[PDB]
């Protein structure tokens, strides 16, 4: 947590009286950045994170037919995800032998964990955990701009919607319940992350709430958690897109991580 000085760097002076983007919200009401292209200088951020020797874990579950998505997912992650930084891929799968042999860049590693003491394993191996769906591909840069204690990503189908249209859990009997007059954003579970400690907090809360609903005979739990524990960054839909369903709107300067058609 002691941080060394940055080196001399040459880049354009930020302009106090020029908004960064005039077409989108770039900060939430609790002062968390909303990550859009144009908001960050990746050279500055790369320096800051490299100087801390940052390691990023990327976790994916690939069960049954979803193993078929791993080759493209990992090949494209190699091109676009945290390039230059230490990356540990964690692939959770029922088919260890079906994980494709993907060639990795230096400083990058992959663990296969079979699914039908180790939570501490993430704590000792990585600084940040990023949790994504495997039936996706990277098409453009996804880097250290996303890293923060806790982040969620705007659901691409709902970023322009009013909160009453959000498909939050609406049954008051559920632990996930959000009433019509509450809600900041509609976050999608396909891309979230943060420090290991904050990600483990989130998944522990979600698991307990789901068990409680289960006992009572009942994205919703994620959305409840992030309502009540505000993320320290929010990722724009550049980070979670479906071009076939939604096209390429002008508000998206890049399409970084997308559904496979
Ligand atoms: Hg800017
Ligand atoms: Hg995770
Ligand atoms: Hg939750
Ligand atoms: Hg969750």
């Amino acid at each position: 947590e002691f941080m060394v000085s940055l080196p001399r760097m040459v880049y354009p002076q930020p302009k106090v009286l020029t908004p960064c983007r005039k077409d989108v919200l770039v900060v939430t009401p609790w002062l968390a950045p909303i990550v859009w292209e144009g908001t960050f200088n990746i050279d500055i951020l790369n320096e800051q994170f490299r100087l801390q020797n940052t390691t990023i874990g990327l976790t994916v579950f690939a069960i049954k037919k979803y193993v078929a998505f791993l080759k493209l997912f990992l090949e494209t992650a190699e091109k676009h995800f945290m390039v230059g930084h230490r990356v540990h891929y964690y692939v959770f799968t029922d088919q260890p032998a079906a994980v494709p042999r993907v060639t990795l860049g230096t400083g990058r590693q992959l663990s296969v964990l079979e699914v039908g003491f180790c939570e501490r394993r993430f704590l000792s191996e990585v600084d940040y955990l990023v949790c994504v769906d495997v039936d996706m591909e990277f098409r453009d840069h996804v880097g250290v701009e996303i890293l923060t204690p806790l982040f969620g990503t705007l659901h691409p189908s709902f970023y322009g919607s009013s909160r009453e249209a959000f498909t939050y859990e609406r049954r008051p009997q559920s632990q996930a319940y959000i009433p019509k007059d509450e809600g900041d954003f509609y976050y999608m579970g396909a891309f979230f992350g943060g420090s290991v400690q904050e990600v483990q907090r989130l998944t522990r809360a979600c698991h307990q709430a789901m068990m409680v609903d289960q006992a009572n005979g009942i994205d919703s739990h994620l959305n409840k958690y992030l309502l009540r524990h505000k993320p320290t960054k929010v990722l724009s839909p550049e980070y979670l897109w479906d071009q076939q369903l939604l096209g390429w709107p002008a508000v998206l300067r890049k399409l970084r991580f997308t559904a496979v058609p």
